[PDB]
């Protein structure tokens, strides 16, 4: 048998962004409750959850100061609790964001770290002596400028990866690992089905602290992944943790190489259930990740060809276009312009239903919510924009206008606006004033508009999870790409036990054909988008509509 988690259908919520109850603009844990029986009716298993702890917020929770407390924005300790309780009566399964690599300089950790050399808690981070006058080397912060900060207190420089507020944390210390051991226990004891690592792959630091190379310099993000223990600390808080509890572990591989994932995920290797890759979601980002480069859909299905391959026969895949961290699915692989958004959102929910491995949606991509129009830099919240800013206009390597220009299409603040609920104040997410704007074109897309009608994006999305629900060779099936040269249309079948199904979508907003392979014909009609007509029994090929998609059971 398969695990639960293979043929559920995950939908992830940012709290900050998804529903408000006390008017102060940010969403909140008692507004995720009050919208359970809104995820029950789409058909959601489970839910993973953006960080939901105490933190100053340099990140949007991303930014720990005390793991055993929820964030003071989002509710309390009870609030946390009655989520977990209602979601049970409803069958559902919470998973929770991990975020080990790093603390907020808050945790009383760091606090006790860098009082001096010879505390208890020194070795809880990574603290070293400057070089040659300057940091200990080049290691550039994904969030601006170098990784290392000085720290008057005691002289030496502490690491981070990411915001100068999130220090990391250094996994070489045995103490500090089963600290975290601890923390992770403290939740799985209250019942949490899940848990996604975030940055998992960047908990080994390279003994040592040696100058990053030109080349490596140019793709840092991949160097983080090299440390020398990685799989051996996955491995042990296996060991220690997960083998004792019945949830499942997915990790945010973020910057590794393909090549690497099998060693996350391998159930015989005893480290994760899932992975969560960025070979498809960044397909199309330069290395810089705020200039896009133009890709076709050959790119895409070729990308995802790779990626199915990687899980081979012991690993499991997650499936998604769409996240906290990049632009909108239907902005970034589809058509957002208003005669194409909703074909287009539509066909690329069946691309996302119809794939192996499990399929995680991002809050608001069921209704075909888009980037935002951003006009100025002070529209965007994201210290990655800041970061941005410092390293590259600064500099005078841009402008700020060439920045904004190329990062309205890139940011993570595009899939950060509130969600959109109904044609209310402030699309029915708060009574405030939003922490971040709300879309203009709320107006037009709002979940209560879509509940009701049978042609929205909501209830094509509805209809598909119902339809991979009922059909076991569309989650745990084998996968085929029809033809990975194809720039046209995307074709492919799933099968399991003698079963088989065919998925066509048509990337074109242009009419296109599509001729079955030799010996296949249609058999049935499970669902189409944008179809005026379904094919008839023994069809050969298939006429398609722009942007076109559909499921059928083939013979
Ligand atoms: O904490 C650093 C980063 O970790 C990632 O796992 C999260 O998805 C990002 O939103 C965050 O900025
Ligand atoms: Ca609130």
């Amino acid at each position: 048998g398969a695990p639960w988690w293979k043929s559920a259908v995950f939908y992830q919520v940012y709290p900050r962004s998804f529903k408000d109850t006390n008017g102060d603009g940010i969403g909140d844990f008692k507004g995720l409750t009050e919208k359970l029986d809104y995820l029950k009716g789409l058909g959601i298993d489970a839910i993973w959850i953006n960080p939901h702890y105490a933190s100053p917020n340099t990140d949007n929770g991303y930014d720990i100061s005390d793991y055993r407390e929820v964030m003071k924005e989002y509710g309390t300790m009870e609030d946390f609790d009655r989520l977990m309780a209602e979601l049970k009566k409803r069958g559902m399964r919470l998973m929770v964001d991990v975020v080990i690599n790093h603390s907020s300089d808050q945790h009383e950790w760091f606090k006790s770290s860098r009082a001096s050399k010879d505390n208890p808690y020194r070795d809880y981070y990574f603290w070293r002596d400057g070089k040659d006058g300057h940091e200990p080397n080049n290691y550039p912060s994904f969030f601006g400028g170098s990784a290392w900060e000085k720290d008057p207190v005691t002289g030496q420089y502490y690491l981070h990866y990411f915001g100068r507020q999130q220090p990391d944390l250094n996994w070489d210390t045995p103490k500090l690992r089963e600290e975290l051991y601890a923390m992770l226990r403290f939740w799985l004891d209250k019942g949490v089905s899940g848990m996604r690592f975030a940055t998992v792959a960047t908990y080994s630091k390279t003994p040592g602290f040696p100058d990053l190379t030109p080349e490596q310099m140019k793709n840092f993000a991949e160097a983080y992944t090299q440390g020398p223990n990685l799989h051996r600390y996955l491995q042990e808080m296996h060991e220690k943790v997960f083998d004792h509890y019945d949830a499942v572990t997915a990790g945010e591989i973020f910057g590794a190489p393909l090549n690497q994932v099998p060693l996350f995920i391998d159930s015989r290797r005893k480290e994760l259930d899932m992975a969560f890759t960025f070979d498809l979601i960044r397909y199309d980002r330069a290395l810089d990740r705020w200039h896009t480069i133009p890709r076709t859909l050959a790119d895409f299905r070729q990308t995802i060809d790779k990626v199915d391959a990687i899980a081979g026969e012991y690993g499991w895949n997650t499936f998604f276009l769409g996240n906290h961290d990049n632009p909108r699915a239907v902005s970034h692989f589809g058509d957002d312009r208003p005669q194409w958004r909703e074909a287009s959102a539509k066909a690329l929910a069946t691309v996302t239903l119809t794939q192996r491995g499990t399929p995680f949606i991002f809050q608001g991509d069921e209704l075909g919510m888009t980037n935002y129009p951003f006009k100025t830099l002070q529209d965007f919240d994201d210290i990655e924009v800041k970061g941005f800013f410092q390293d590259y206009v600064e500099t005078g390597k841009a402008t700020a206008e060439e920045l904004l220009t190329n990062v309205a299409l890139t940011s993570r603040d595009n899939a950060r606006t509130p969600f959109q609920w109904d044609d209310s104040a402030n699309a029915g997410f708060t009574t405030g004033k939003p922490w971040l704007k709300v879309n203009p074109n709320y107006t037009e897309i709002n979940a209560a508009r879509e509940i009701g009608d049978p042609k929205s994006v909501y209830s094509f999305y509805r209809n598909l999870i119902s339809i991979r629900h009922e059909t076991p060779a569309l989650s745990t099936g084998s996968y085929r790409d029809i033809d990975p040269s194809n720039a046209d249309v995307y074709a492919y079948t799933r099968s399991q036990d003698g079963e088989t199904y065919l998925v066509v979508v048509n990337f074109k907003a242009e009419p296109r054909s599509f001729t079955l392979p030799d010996g296949m014909h249609i058999a049935e009609t499970l669902i189409e988008s944008s179809s005026p007509a379904a094919p008839a029994a023994g069809a050969a090929s298939l006429e398609l509509q722009p942007w076109q998609s559909g499921i059928y059971k083939v013979k």
